[PDB]
């Protein structure tokens, strides 16, 4: 019953996220293969990704539910092929901006990937499926990560062929997405009112509020944890270690996601308790990374933070899916992701941008830990009052 769509979507999300070039993305397109400058790379190529992500998330939650979640997934499969074909056979800054654009399309449609499996299975499985889905994606990343390192350490395989393997992987994901079962059929202000009825759930305007604010800080930590590690321990082994300490971290997240799916625990009443415990765990882990001048303890702190976040976000997605009581699975996921990315953009503007605070990475993770400490504090105080 639920097994067939779940296996196909897990295969799609595995082969679509098994990307060996993701770690060595910067070495690929800043070395002899492309000679993109580091000045033109993070100031002209990468910033296009956030804008494309925003302006393509705008249709994705408006129109994903109407199209029954498969054409957007298929659009991700095609955009995966186009993105890595353009990376693989593209030259110049203008081309990589288009690459970024298609990557933003890829992620805005990965939102639909997350919603689709809820669109096809009964709510009784919504827990299990949830973990499995997230797990496979994380697992895929870890696989790709380690595979990349292996292909750089035992085969001396260039970044070009890593991108070739990435294209081969995401092309198989397109074939798996072609086999996904089609879900069965279900002015401006009116639409807004519908949104009000969609978010009306007490435990879904709360879980969504956690989703909106937690993943922004999580993305920020993902982006600048490499910089934090480089600052804490300057060494010549960052290429084989840093990404390697984020390969197992992701693996931990995977297990954490697989923790939600496998075990049969009533999350409806442990949801608040688990939310507050793992949010204060995220805060303590982020403070652990900043305060200790030892990269071995900071690695464990990052692993704990990533695992607890992945478990919490799996719980959040599951609880939003079951308590939604409307078909708008991608509308809530899409709007949550869009608001989270808006918060991430605003806060990365204030804290790390030159025109803002321009805080170094020494205080950046103190700020991130304070921010998460604030999310944990709001949920902790709200839960304490209710009781
Ligand atoms: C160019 N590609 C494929 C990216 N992953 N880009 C990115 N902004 N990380």
């Amino acid at each position: 019953s639920w097994i067939y769509p779940t296996v196909i979507l897990c295969l799609f999300g595995f082969f679509s996220m098994m990307r060996p070039s993701e770690p060595f993305l910067i070495p690929y397109l800043s070395g002899p293969d492309k000679n993109l400058t580091s000045a033109e790379i993070t100031n002209e190529i990468f910033p296009v990704w956030t804008y494309s992500y925003l302006v393509l998330l705008l249709p994705v939650f408006v129109l994903t539910d109407y199209v029954r979640y498969k054409p957007v997934i298929i659009l991700q499969g095609i955009s995966f092929i186009i993105t890595w074909l353009l990376l693989l056979f593209g030259q110049g800054v203008k081309t990589m901006q288009v690459v970024e654009f298609f990557y933003g399309m890829v992620t805005a449609a990965e939102v639909a990937y997350y919603a689709y499996i809820y669109s096809v299975v009964s709510p009784e499985h919504y827990q299990r499926v949830s973990g499995y889905c997230r797990s496979v994606t994380l697992a895929a990343y870890t696989a790709g990560s380690v595979l990349a390192q292996l292909l750089v350490s035992l085969a001396n395989m260039s970044y070009f062929y890593l991108n070739v393997i990435s294209l081969a992987s995401v092309s198989v994901a397109f074939l798996f997405s072609l086999f996904l079962p089609m879900p069965k059929k279900s002015v401006f202000v009116q639409w807004f009112q519908d949104l009000k009825e969609c978010y009306s759930s007490k435990r879904l305007f709360y879980w969504s509020l956690w989703w909106a604010f937690a993943t922004a800080g999580f993305n920020q930590v993902l982006n600048y944890v490499q910089i934090l590690w480089d600052y804490k321990a300057p060494s010549q082994d960052s290429s084989i270690y840093n990404g390697a300490v984020e390969a197992i971290a992701t693996f931990g997240g995977a297990v954490a996601a697989f923790a939600v799916g496998y075990v049969k625990v009533n999350w409806d009443l442990l949801g608040e308790l688990a939310l507050v415990v793992f949010s204060v765990v995220n805060a303590g882990s982020l403070f652990l990374m900043h305060y200790t001048a030892n990269i071995w303890a900071c690695y464990a702190g990052y692993l704990i933070f990533k695992s607890s976040y992945m478990l919490l976000i799996t719980i959040a997605v599951f609880q939003i899916a079951v308590n939604l009581n409307v078909e708008r699975y991608a509308l809530v996921f899409g709007i949550n992701t869009f608001i989270a990315l808006v918060i991430q953009t605003i806060m990365t503007v204030i804290v790390v941008d030159q025109r803002g605070l321009n805080l170094p990475v020494s205080i950046q993770f103190l700020v991130y830990g304070s921010y998460f400490a604030v999310i944990a504090g709001i949920f902790l105080m709200r839960s304490m009052y209710i009781t």
